[PDB]
């Protein structure tokens, strides 16, 4: 699956009292639908899609101001409502952090289900990546550090909620005012369908280039898997936006060899210190790898010895 789930962790740091999937909606998040002015569609999947608006009216503040909001297509049927809903449920579980598209508010009655969050004014870190590397300001070490300091803030974050993300890659983590990365669960607003980074497994669709073998393999997913999905990522970043294992097509040879140890070269803007970085995410023994924490840690010593130096 490709959605955010939180998951039970006994004797970790942090601990699962409640399943927010139950114990339903929070009333308090609901917002006047009429208050939301429609604009273009930013994008779509089978089941729903994510248009831009304007709020008018919201918060504590009650702003006028550019939100994302999603909702379902017609071809949804129950399932899709609850799984929209369980998607609003996990949300407003969360909380608040910075490098995560917040949610601000929801119209659950009256109307079809919206799901209204933060609107992230430069789109996807893939394309942004894929555009810079091809101008002649250039993108320099600080900037693509920035970018891997605030994702795996963001990651960190959804560790100590025990909820894992599934999908992590540079096509789903979004830049807003500042440039800032965010991550967020964007399944619906991706079509799936349409992008063959996601291979056909029978019933399913998966992005088999970011995925760790033990969930390419045993289709289990945990932080740990959510580590080697981020070190993908890296690579991307530090590639300016490469599509990883290049060259590679995905058949039974991939498989065996990120089964058997391979993993990609150095990208061409990725110090060693960096390049390790993904190295030690693509640690075979899930339990070798780091946790989002220590890579936090680590990426803060490299942006302040680049502020040193540079
Ligand atoms: C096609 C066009 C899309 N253009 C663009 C896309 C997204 C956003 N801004 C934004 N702001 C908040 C959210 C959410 O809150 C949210 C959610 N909560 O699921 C989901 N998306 C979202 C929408 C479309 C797509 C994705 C994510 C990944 C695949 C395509 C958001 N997008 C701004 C511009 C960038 C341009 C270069 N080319």
């Amino acid at each position: 699956q490709v959605r955010w789930k939180i998951i039970e962790s006994y004797e970790g740091n942090s601990y699962t009292f409640i399943d927010p999937t139950q114990l339903p909606y929070n009333e308090k998040w609901e917002f006047p639908r009429n208050n939301l002015q429609f604009g273009k569609t930013l994008g779509a999947g089978a089941f729903g899609k994510v248009v831009e608006a304007t709020a008018f009216g919201l918060g504590k503040e009650d702003a006028v101001l550019k939100v994302a909001v999603k909702m379902l297509k017609s071809t949804a049927h129950a399932d899709e409502k609850e799984a929209l809903m369980s998607e609003l449920k996990i949300m407003s579980h969360l909380g608040q952090h910075e490098n995560i598209v917040n949610l601000l508010g929801a119209c659950t009655h009256g109307g079809p289900v919206l799901v209204i969050t933060e609107y992230c004014c430069y789109g996807d870190l893939l394309n942004f990546l894929r555009r810079k590397s091809r101008v002649l300001s250039t993108l320099s070490t600080r900037d693509l550090l920035h970018f891997s300091s605030q994702v795996a803030q963001g990651m960190a974050f959804l560790a100590s909620k025990n909820c894992i993300h599934r999908d992590v890659a540079a096509r789903n983590v979004l830049l807003t005012n500042g440039h800032v990365a965010k991550i967020g669960d964007f399944g619906l607003a991706r079509d799936i369908m349409n992008d063959s980074n996601y291979i056909v497994k029978g019933n399913a669709r998966l992005p088999v280039k970011w995925m760790a073998p033990e969930s390419i393999f045993d289709c289990v997913y945990t932080v740990q898997s959510d580590v080697w999905s981020y070190g993908i990522l890296l690579w991307e970043i530090f590639s300016l936006g490469l599509n990883p294992y290049p060259g590679i097509l995905v058949n039974s040879k991939f498989y065996k060899l990120v089964k058997d140890g391979y993993q990609m070269a150095q990208p061409a803007f990725a110090p060693k210190n960096i390049y390790s970085i993904m190295q030690a995410c693509w640690a075979l023994e899930p339990t070798h790898r780091p946790t989002f924490q220590q890579i936090c840690s680590f990426l803060q010593e490299q942006a302040q010895e680049d502020r040193r130096e540079r």
